[PDB]
């Protein structure tokens, strides 16, 4: 369902770019095209695809005219632009090397900290497109506010992610703190935002229905981030497209949280000695310790429980939305 | 006029902060307060003061109730928040040392590239305040769009500023290119944005009146930036609150543009040899060359001409707005 729509979705990118690209600003405009091609393409498009898939499922085919669809995939691309924005900036703050199987944009020769302006340009495009295509829709302001509220929450999440991981400083790494981080940093924008966008486009804007969708989608977001933490250490970089940094960057990863919960006092010291340091020998020691306490299998356990819990939540809260809206998304993770 | 209102304006900051500051996000919220106190305070408040001053002058005192005023100084602070946002980020991209008489936020021990998330948080506050105080006004969407359009233009301006100044690369430094840079990078947000904000709050939203105000305000913006370039080299850092970087960072400064226009072929080589390099000896050689061609006096000449031109423009385009709106601003620069 996602898999079949992916093609139409990716083709519509060329138009996004033509519409986004005053002879005086020529060069700046050419640099925008380059920023977009490099940073908006190459991912799985889960998030933007979710807008289009959920739109199809919530609007009657008789209301799905050609113009109506154009807008659904534009808002789909706005969500991808948000993602591209957050990624370019997070890679600098995380000192990451690769993203989506290539060098991070800031690590390119001749880019560096200019990437900061590039990232924000990507964010400015969302609102240019919203104006271009939705300025006369009755949901226009709802969408604008949704995308803004979603950036604020996710920047709040980052702050928490950064404050909990000072460079060159474990008591801090609790369950309560972790859940809080992943809720703000990932769950609102990766999960609530795309479904809610499609809800407002389908004329569904009751508070109750948004909160019920939210209940489902925040929990899916939390699982997704825990998966992200797992793959940071135990995923194949040939598949993920990115090299992990979590132990080096002293992060409140799900892995470190579970570990702590499990560790003999001596094991606690091994972690204390080695965590949050750039030395490959010390990172390997931490990885060995995670393997010593079967955290890959604890992760496979958690993944199953949480999937059951998400399914229970869909059964409780999907009505009156088609459950397929949610099942389709959960199956893709 | 600016000078008397400055006090009420700065006091209202405490409320901005209380209103901006979910027990789980506590720490993130405390970090926001810190970001605000450090980065929103310490400047001249020209831009936010302009909102309040122009508001007073365009609304009848009978429509200036207490609530009406609260909103004018909130939007005033939104413009200052935009400024604080742009500054925190520009200091990183410019590798600057001080701002407003203290260490740049990113150069503080324990901050560094986290400053990227801090800056964007400052931008998120604008829209939180807009919702808090103006969500029921008929100008609400006009203001939202104005602040967004103004960030896009100013990020476009940055791109141009950065593309024209590659690290470790003069033919590029033309008049046409310079005017273009300063129009986007400074003129929309520092000059058009605050007056237009107050126009929309006073119910004045005709296209013609906005364009006429724009004609005046873009030219004031251009002069202001040329002044900014001059003070970067020939200003007292005890007064400016900031150390210059323009020659080091290989910038299309007004100074370098004029110089080029004036230089013997041999002088052109001295500039080529020394420009855009971190070496203090080479920066001093460029400064000596600017003094050799009396650019401080050329600047004092240009300042006078341009002031005449701005005054001619007010005489042509102020109607039906009070000319004092513009004169007050021009006198403060
Ligand atoms: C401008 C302020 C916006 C900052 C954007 C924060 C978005 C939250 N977020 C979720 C995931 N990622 C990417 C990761 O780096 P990973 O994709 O594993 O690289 P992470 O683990 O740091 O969370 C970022
Ligand atoms: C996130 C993308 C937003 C980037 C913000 C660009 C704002 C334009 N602008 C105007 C003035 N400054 C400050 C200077 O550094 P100066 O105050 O002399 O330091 P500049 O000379 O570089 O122009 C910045
Ligand atoms: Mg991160
Ligand atoms: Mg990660
Ligand atoms: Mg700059
Ligand atoms: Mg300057």
């Amino acid at each position: 369902v996602y898999a079949q729509e992916k093609q139409d979705f990716v083709q519509h990118f060329s138009q996004i770019v033509r519409v986004l690209t005053h002879p005086e600003i020529g060069d700046a405009i050419a640099r925008l095209k380059e920023v977009l091609e490099y940073n908006a393409i190459g991912g799985k498009y889960n998030r933007g695809l979710t807008v289009v898939v959920a739109f199809r499922e919530l609007v009657e085919p008789r209301k799905q005219d050609a113009d109506s669809l154009q807008r659904a995939w534009t808002v789909g691309w706005c969500v991808e632009l948000l993602q591209a924005f957050f990624l370019v900036a997070d890679d600098i703050m995380d000192s990451s090397l690769t993203r989506r199987g290539q060098i991070c944009w800031y690590q390119k020769p001749g880019v560096g900290l200019d990437a900061i302006n590039d990232a924000n340009l990507l964010e400015a495009c969302i609102y240019r497109l919203l104006k271009l295509y939705c300025r006369e829709q009755p949901y226009y302001l709802n969408l604008i506010e949704l995308f803004l509220q979603s950036s604020y929450q996710t920047e709040i999440g980052q702050t928490l992610d950064l404050l909990t991981a000072p460079q060159g400083n474990l008591v801090r790494f609790t369950e309560k703190r972790y859940k809080s981080i992943v809720k703000y940093k990932t769950a609102f924008y990766s999960f609530y935002l795309p479904i809610a966008a499609a809800m407002y486009m389908a004329g569904i804007d009751g508070e109750k229905e948004h909160a019920n969708a939210k209940k489902i989608l925040l929990e899916m977001g939390e699982f997704f981030q825990i998966q992200d933490d797992y793959l940071d250490l135990f995923g194949d970089p040939s598949v993920t497209g990115k090299i992990g940094t979590d132990i080096q960057d002293n992060k409140c990863s799900w892995l470190v949280v579970q570990c702590l919960q499990r560790a003999t006092p001596e094991q606690y010291q091994i972690l204390k000695e080695n965590y949050g340091q750039k030395e490959a020998e010390k990172v390997a020691r931490v990885k060995a310790l995670y393997e010593e306490l079967d955290l890959p299998a604890v992760f496979l356990q958690y993944e199953e429980d949480s999937y059951s819990h998400i399914m229970a939540l869909i059964e409780q809260y999907a009505a009156p939305l088609p459950p397929a809206v949610f099942l389709g998304l959960a199956r893709k993770i």
